[PDB]
């Protein structure tokens, strides 16, 4: 009887040739599949593949297929780690000077509750990220109402955010705010500034600038007398050129020609502009972002709280002299059902846009192109009910590359019900889809990396995410859970995040190779001591020290105190007490009440012979409420010595008189 | 001549043929083994290999058995890095709920100094490691006595533990007490509450709640009043039923049938049941634990210190009954010399017991298996004196997989004497043995990692570790050093663990696979900012931010203190001073002593133009002990005011006389 | 038409095969180069190959390798990730007593500000790697000078370094110190103390123990009444002995021989040696150590300010008895022009002398032995003038194996211009030079890793590092960036690390495998909360606490503060202020400044029932600069009252009269 080859062409059932071969293989071995796609029943043992991708019908007419180690060029990274419920990238990220940034919202909750929109960056091409950064305060008006974002990114060297205001009681939309920065870049420039005799300002040419009056700009080597320093845009004469005001003024005209100088900007020194849009009408959430030129961009929407539907994006086209004009476009009514949080790119003239789908059990995620900016559209349907994902996207050649994730495992199919409240292991997916081919009928959705769902509550903060390329790779920052309950049923309904293991939702980077690598790898193993947040260093006595200024805002307790100098050429200690006014008291002792009291001393030691003493003494003191103060002088400056009310207590008494009262002239009784 | 082929049959002498397969071949590639056993007569070099297997008899007579990378399925991953001397995991790790908890004890040496009952989680299959929790305060008679665990574990949604006091001076047992918690869950439920009419108890179904009166519970969507947010447990009715009072009352009988809900438990908000054992007579040592059934458990035991040594198990039958109440059963006579620490483990009505063998030179470690909870045994001898370690296991398909670890290199084998005041590499084993074949004479000890010892001390915190099963992995919790010296011998005879780098024991978890994995991998690369410990956020100011609340119990440095706004609707800044009483003093000057004072102010800066002003001049300056008042009112408020001494001090002095006084009566003059 | 296969013998053009080979490949396959070397005309996708070395000539006529992934058993880690300007590990590393020791300078740029000669130190082998260790304060006449460190070593358990101090303006030498301290280490030991009769002083026999008098030493198990504990050297008779004074006498003569006991010493308890040297006369730098026997060793240097260029080394022959005493040895003049930082090694008689280009135009690195420690030389060029990199190397067998990196990308080559100001990944490299043959024409350069050049700056800290070797691997040490701008040309010209990201440039290090590996694997993936730097503990309350001491010098904002009981048997809480006075102080009230105060109290609130009150009112309040006083008692000790002018203010007024005055006698009216 002949056997039993694997055959890796998608269609033979290959389960038993592999089950032959995983039971012939010693454990150990890599087996490599060629490259080749093999058809199975049920999922092997994965782990003892290389090179392999399998495709299995878990339901029945859905097949999904699933990849072993290095069948994909590629890695699974954690990027945020904070009790946080750290969530939705979607869909806010960019890339900018070699930096990768992935913004998202922390909060407690899918909802506003102690939100920050937030974001970690990376330097290293996403080995590595950053401490995060909040990029929002909580609203003034908090906590009725906080900020919300979907929606980032850059046009014309400036950041744009969506800035949503919403309810923390329904996550009911009560406002939207276009808010716009400078980003901070570092520019080595020849020629340029010019400032002409007798006169203190001077013109900057600086092409697509990107700033606006009385943003920060920073001058270096100018060889333009008074333009140095830190300085700010007094004038825009126009998108390549801008003024400053100089401290000074040359009897003839200066021009640095040739001349080779630095700039300037900064994002944290400038301030946002915030253009408010109100409540734009039929409106539910504002999500991603397309760059189409120099002057403008598209941001995603959606509306699914009423009747009916709709999805499709906002142009804003001169978004730098006009930010609050913005032109409504929609998607084909047909795909609107069902629909919503829509991703949106732009490529060569090509605005694409990919919808979510809200139920597996209708029409789902659906996939359009437009030449002329949403105005008409080309669409298609993805099969079998692509839903509860966000599809992030990067053309990449002739493809669109995309992710997603569900939210739980086995919801991705047509048909599978939600499974909550129990933890499980979300598979997440890329597709490619030819846009020269244009058809998802035949779309293979490829099982990358699988993520947990916490189970502690219905909510998930699995996927949601945004895709960028840099250079040769792409990458796909989403959210993950892990097995830690947040406790929101037992001790912590509150959803404070600072108890237990706080919210399990952070952040992780897929980051896939799309193209040749032709460098030599600058791949390291982390071995540091991470010394970002909190900058430690052993001081030459051995100590731990924090040269950083800090701000913590939380309850502490402290032990020993000692204040060292620091303040005015280090002469003096100082604690300065904010609020109306400053509080200093003395709790109940748990074992001697009857000693309650602060004693303050101008000198090192409880002891008197140290230095002046002033005694408060608390009321659980068996000398309640007394004060003794004790000095070698008692001298009463600038004011009378007066008791606070009138003929009601006296200077001494009988067993504490006054040697005698030193007088410029008798008493004067009545 | 012919040559000279390795035949990887570990009984064929393949030195040669390895020595010229290596000499031969470059050397960045990986030799591959096809997982078959090479013995040698020294081990090559392993790091050029993988899928292999080598056999070694390092002391003649006694083979031993080396992998290469990739021959197991396996990682070793590094779990604390504490200062603290952080070792024996033995034997309390356990699963629950997804979490994988690795117990152990942090103190600064083999003792209870400064220790603390602790562990570390990991919620995400073991590739993550939570921040140290203290399960354990220092003992109310510190530094006398303190805490120590080696035995814990969960039974019937509780944990269960053998907290031992022990003295400082000798690690002394003084006391055993069995202590035990509810374990955190949450419950998602059907049914199950009733609420008679005209009374405000309901009764609460939840079978094997293993609550206790006064326990916490939280309740969310009960659909019957009054059963709501966090509650604790009234009455406990049996092992499935429960009563909560609530605060209200209805006309009619209320019950939630068919009806959806969420409950509610909390370690940390139910206080500990503590059940005084005594000093239980000959025991040493409490140490590992066995889940017998829903009632009951047994734990470990050897008493170790007189004639004649025992070990053993307490068995515990129904430990929420009667806690109290436990039989004492031994291992058969013959296995109790030079036996310590047994690891036990329950399985399938098999109750199963492996000793650690106290010395290289007599027969060591032996296995035990028991149908009657340890009243018969049948045993068996693992060749070659196995001593030193702990042999923690569990049972996976009809094989022991068991885990050990030598303290230092060398010191494994039979006759090996100890090797200690030096660094060295010590080696990790494991081995498999069959259940059904009972026999240990053909056992492989596989080293599959080698630790660090440091050398610095005698100890080792090497080893001494707990096994635990989750899905398809095992998991080797166990300690290990590095390098740097904790100079006991040197600078910090003490044991400060905050001096230098403290102590170097640390923990490690060994993972590896037991079945299958038909799920594509959760592997990710770790690039975050760890921010649990200590939260930090860059704030929209640009300025690190945590959060949390937090408690600094080492001396602090400060340099300049703002305290913010943070109480009564954010009305003022507060500072609160513990103790029986407070100071706030001033040190020497180290400069200008002379100038030795505090100010204190209303206002905002030094100038008494800012605020009201009081000066308390230490007894170094200038002005000694004096003190300024300077206000623009002095108002003496409550009481009269006072000369501390009678006719001792005055008011006012010739160069300081009073303009006049303000009386509503003449002086009384005596 | 016949094809096409790949050669592999570095001179036939395998571009197009392996293209081909490409092209026909699955992207997940690893392609296996079998160790061989491949010329092409332009790198490949390097990252599908596994033991393949590239030839590429990116400048015709100058031939570089290129590494893919297992090529070389090698491995690049991450060793510091701090906010500093961390960079020049040159030439400082070294390996004691296991521990392997990086030092560096953390600056904030190339200079002497802010700068800390520090280190960062792995005790497992450089797969983690210790908090950063201040080794110097900054300079007491900071900020005019500051000091610099390119030289240090060990020599018989002493640490040497050669420390400069450089001015901050301009980074100039100003004065050269050799600074030595003791070496930290536990000594096991038999024998060797004697104590006579009848007096206190005892002789301790310890070879080499490289202590003086007033060093720390610890004594344990001495056998020896009064050598006991925490010690200092009283004398040293010898380099093998010396003299401890004990406390007590004893009436017979004492002497441990055959008794085991332990030892002792402690850099961080011991002072440094300081012996100023002066500015010594034609040096720029001094770099680079090479110990040459038990009493002495050598330190590199050069002279690049003025004609003629000098290149050497300082002999130091006894630096025990002699720290002052160093001879000036120049290599050949040939050799001295375009030259910089020379790295010296001596092994076997031998001392290696390795050069910096300073000039990719003119001849550039070369390589120098000496048998006489540097009185002749012989000599060599290597090819393409090495340039602007030093080459920190070691011996390996008959092998020199040198490390260097370009400071960005493509400048490595002869006739390379820098390419500064735009970010980059420069190449490192490594080399390996058989001293037997002593030609340096056919070196092979090979690029092991990529780093980043961030681009905002001109400068760039990538390399410029150290090497040793440990067992079989051997250690590349040196500085590279990311992506993060320090924004110098922005928004920190000032460069405050603590701001944004601070300082891209941070240390990494290059592990490569030099010899066999006979142990299984230490290798693990680092899964812990790094909890060495601020180490916290969940404490039994959920409440992170840090048990350490801990200095914040950065300014700091606290929220609600609670000062626990500290001190005195825990009596108190306590704050000291330091300086030569304390200020505690009120800001202005942003929203009320009409109640701009400070309420001090003896009690547990603001309400005066519960304790004695004293309030400060700030110039903004309503009552501005009142003091109100009120307790129960007011007790005036130990002085008069009196007013601070004379004849000025009165006790009392119209409507606040005292009702009366006790006093001993009348009123003295003047």
């Amino acid at each position: 009887v002949p056997r039993g080859s694997a055959k890796g062409d998608g269609v033979t059932d290959d389960t038993a040739a592999l089950t032959s071969a995983l039971n012939d293989t010693p454990v150990g071995q890599k087996i490599n599949g060629n490259g080749k796609t093999y058809k199975v029943t049920s999922l092997p043992d994965i782990s003892r593949f290389i090179n392999t991708r399998f495709v299995y019908e878990r339901i029945p007419g859905q097949p999904l297929y699933y990849a072993s180690e290095e069948f994909v060029q590629g890695e699974l990274f954690k990027i945020t780690d904070t009790p946080y419920y750290n969530a939705w990238p979607q869909d806010k990220a960019f890339v900018y000077e070699n930096v990768i940034y992935a913004p998202y919202m922390g909060s407690d909750r899918h909802g506003v509750s102690r939100l920050h929109v937030s974001w970690v960056k990376s330097g290293d091409d996403g080995q590595t990220w950053s401490t995060p950064e909040w990029l929002t305060d909580l609203h003034p008006d908090y906590p009725t109402v906080n900020y919300h974002c979907m929606s980032m990114g850059v046009c014309r060297n400036r950041l744009f955010a969506m800035i949503e205001t919403r309810t923390l009681a329904k996550n009911a939309l009560t406002n939207c705010a276009l808010w716009d920065r400078p980003m901070s870049r570092s520019l080595h420039l020849t020629g340029g500034i010019t400032k002409a005799a007798n006169q203190r300002y001077a013109t900057i040419h600086v092409p697509d600038h990107g700033l606006f009056v009385g943003d920060f700009v920073n001058f270096s080597n100018s060889a333009v007398t008074g333009v140095s320093g830190d300085m700010t845009v007094a004038t825009v004469i126009d998108k390549d050129n801008f003024t400053v005001l100089t401290p000074n003024q040359q009897t003839s005209d200066l021009n640095n020609a040739g001349k080779n100088w630095h700039m300037g900007t900064s994002f944290h020194k400038s301030p946002w502009r915030k253009t408010d849009l109100g409540l734009i009408p039929s409106v539910t959430e504002v999500h991603s972002f397309a760059t189409i030129d120099n002057n403008g961009f598209a941001m995603g929407y959606h509306q699914g709280d009423v009747a009916p539907r709709e999805v499709g994006l906002f142009y804003f086209p001169d978004a730098f002299n006009s930010p609050s004009n913005y032109v409504r476009r929609q998607i084909p009514s047909e795909y609107e059902p069902d629909a919503s949080e829509p991703c949106i790119k732009y490529y060569d003239g090509v605005l694409y846009l990919i919808t979510r789908g809200t139920r597996g059990d209708r029409l789902g995620s659906s996939l359009h192109r437009s030449r002329d900016i949403g105005q008409t559209w080309e669409s298609l349907r993805f099969p079998h009910n692509v839903h509860h994902t966000t599809l992030p996207f990067a053309k990449v050649g002739d493809d669109l590359i995309m992710f997603g994730s569900e939210a739980a495992e086995n919801e991705w199919e047509a048909g599978a019900p939600d499974d909550r409240y129990k933890a499980s292991y979300p598979r997440t997916f890329y597709a490619r889809l030819n846009v020269n081919n244009w058809n998802a009928d035949d779309i293979e959705w490829v099982n990358i990396t699988d993520q947990i769902y916490q189970g502690g509550i219905v909510n998930s903060g699995v996927g949601v995410g945004s895709v960028v390329v840099k250079d040769n790779y792409i990458y796909y920052m989403f959210g993950g859970e892990d097995h830690f309950n947040p406790w929101t049923y037992g001790d912590n309904s509150a959803k404070d995040p600072f108890k237990s293991d706080g919210h399990p939702s952070d952040l992780y980077c897929y980051k896939m190779k799309i193209g040749p690598d032709n460098r030599v790898s600058r791949d390291f193993r982390y071995g540091a001591v991470p010394n970002r947040a909190v900058p430690v260093f052993f001081d030459t006595n051995g100590v731990r020290t924090v040269p950083a200024p800090m701000e913590f805002t939380g309850d502490l307790g402290l032990g020993h105190v000692t204040i060292r100098a620091s303040t005015s050429s280090n002469i003096r200690s100082e604690v300065l007490m904010e609020g109306e006014y400053g509080f200093i008291g003395k709790s109940i002792p748990t074992d001697n009440p009857a000693g309650q009291r602060i004693i303050f001393c101008g000198g090192e030691g409880t002891s008197s012979t140290t230095g002046a003493q002033i005694t408060l003494y608390g009321a659980n003191n068996t000398d309640s409420r007394r004060i003794v103060y004790n000095g070698d002088e008692h001298l009463f400056q600038s004011a009378d010595v007066k008791p606070y009310n009138d003929n009601v207590t006296a200077l001494g008494g009988p067993s504490n008189r006054f040697t005698t009262a030193y007088l410029g002239s008798n008493p004067i009784v009545t």
